[PDB]
């Protein structure tokens, strides 16, 4: 099945692209990141969403990798004081 | 010299060793190379970005910026591509 935008007609089967007319050479990754998006037409998706959506979950660290290990960190250690600054990141206290 | 020490924690840089209040603690690799890390920079915040450049690799993997690098790659292929830049968050096509 293809998939049209406004100047899009993507292939999902031979991952042929063609752009107001134009068959366009995309890569691999290139055509995943344009399809994902061009089949979610007026969505806005974070850069974390869109790593995870496009190269794949599970085959790299990202920045949930960060979060589950701080977490890891706090069983193992009890009471360890890293403080979470909702929305930013860490920092370990003392 | 080989030890970083905080409150209820000794940590040895060279033999890999985490005394946290007096038990010997098991942590995988990145756990390790995670609490020596924070330990190493007390006071500081840090990213979830920054944090995985720091402690998992600079430029080793793919990333957010590697998002952003294949956007400005399918805008130049595909001139006029509405694709949407809402900066400080991410992307969006529009129709």
């Amino acid at each position: 099945d293809k998939v049209m935008t406004k100047d899009l007609e993507i292939d999902r089967a031979t991952r042929e692209v063609i752009f107001k007319g134009d068959l366009i050479t995309l890569t691999r990754t290139e055509f995943d990141l344009l399809l994902f998006l061009a089949s979610n037409l007026g969505r806005v998706f974070t850069r974390d969403e869109l790593l995870d959506h496009v190269w794949g979950y599970n085959h790299f660290p990202t920045t949930r990798t960060v979060d589950t290990h701080v977490l890891q960190l706090r069983q193992k250690l009890p009471g360890l004081e890293i403080e979470t600054l909702r929305g930013v990141g860490y920092k370990m206290k003392a």
